[PDB]
């Protein structure tokens, strides 16, 4: 498929995201769905848009599978790429440390020459601090299942929709 999705998932949420993600854009034919924890680094270079999805644990730490792979990061070809990113947290119980998973790969992909794509609005939530944060916008769309589940479908619907314009599609 042309968009590569990458994503981590430590109780299963984050892949129910990453398939309504593959959905919304039309499916398999259009978006490659693919666990990081089965990925080698090189992976990625066969895609020129990439979605790359983590939910954020430990207290603001990356998901294990992608800390496993996050040394990895600087071997890939990224220059030029365009990336969105998406996450899955809590922001109630992890206020100050909502969706930083998100905010350290970007950080850290952004850095290696890529496009950061798919900017998101910190309005629709109420947390005090974030690294996935940068000029008042997330660096792409935050998902809350514990708290805001009734929200997900039409913020990965609207996403989804920015995203396609982006993507050449
Ligand atoms: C022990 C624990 C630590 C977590 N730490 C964070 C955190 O630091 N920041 C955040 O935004 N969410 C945090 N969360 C919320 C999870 O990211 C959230 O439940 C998410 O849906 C899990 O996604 P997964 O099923 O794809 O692994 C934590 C949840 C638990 C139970």
């Amino acid at each position: 498929a042309k968009i590569g999705l990458f994503y981590g998932t430590q109780t299963g949420v984050t892949q129910t995201i990453a398939e309504s993600i593959q959905q919304e854009f039309g499916g398999e034919s259009i978006v490659d769905l693919n666990d990081i924890a089965n990925a080698d680094a090189s992976d990625l270079n066969a895609y020129d848009y990439l979605i790359i999805g983590c939910p954020t644990w430990g207290v603001g730490e990356l998901q294990s599978d992608w800390e496993g792979i996050y040394d990895d990061l600087d071997s890939v070809n990224f220059q030029g790429k365009k990336v969105a990113y998406f996450g899955a947290g809590d922001q109630v119980g992890y206020s100050d440390n909502f969706q930083d998973a998100m905010g350290i790969l970007e950080e850290k992909i952004s850095s290696l020459g890529s496009q950061t794509v798919g900017y998101w609005p910190i309005e629709g939530y109420d947390f005090n601090e974030s690294k996935a944060v940068r000029n008042n916008q997330f660096v792409g769309l935050a998902i809350d299942e514990d708290n805001q589940p009734d929200l997900t479908k039409n913020r990965i619907k609207t996403w989804v929709s920015q995203l396609k314009s982006e993507f050449g599609l």
